[PDB]
């Protein structure tokens, strides 16, 4: 169905969906385990950064795809919420990587499953 950026259950609702689902949200959702590979990568993610899903998924988010996300700012709290098992933040960040300076709304969050993390994406 519809679901909110930034909602309280994001990651129970998104446990229910397919690829199919993922990419008719309204928000960009970036799947990675907790090496930062690349599980899942929807439509709108696409739309904001001009990838194509098929040739990201099992690439590295933070060494090969978004290297402008390896900072203390985005990784660094990414790794740990890895490791203290409780990920949920949001911050404003600038995409810019063979891209268009791009500012977003960035929201990480541990998933239901295991060894899964979200990386929510909003134009600003
Ligand atoms: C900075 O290098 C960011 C790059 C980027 C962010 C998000 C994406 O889906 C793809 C590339």
């Amino acid at each position: 169905e519809h679901v909110a950026f930034g909602s309280e259950d994001i990651e129970n609702t998104l446990a229910k969906m397919d690829d199919g689902q993922l990419d008719g949200l309204a928000f960009g959702a970036i799947q990675l385990d907790g090496d930062g590979n690349i599980l899942q990568y929807n439509a709108a993610e696409g739309d904001i950064t001009g990838r194509d899903p098929k040739q990201v998924i099992g690439k590295n988010f933070f060494k090969d795809v978004a290297p402008c996300t390896d900072s203390p700012e985005f990784y660094g709290k990414f790794k740990e919420g890895v490791a203290s098992g409780n990920l949920n933040t949001m911050f404003e960040y600038t995409f810019d990587y063979q891209m268009t300076p791009t500012k977003v709304k960035v929201h990480m969050k541990k998933a239901l499953s295991g060894d899964s993390y979200w990386v929510f994406v909003k134009r600003v």
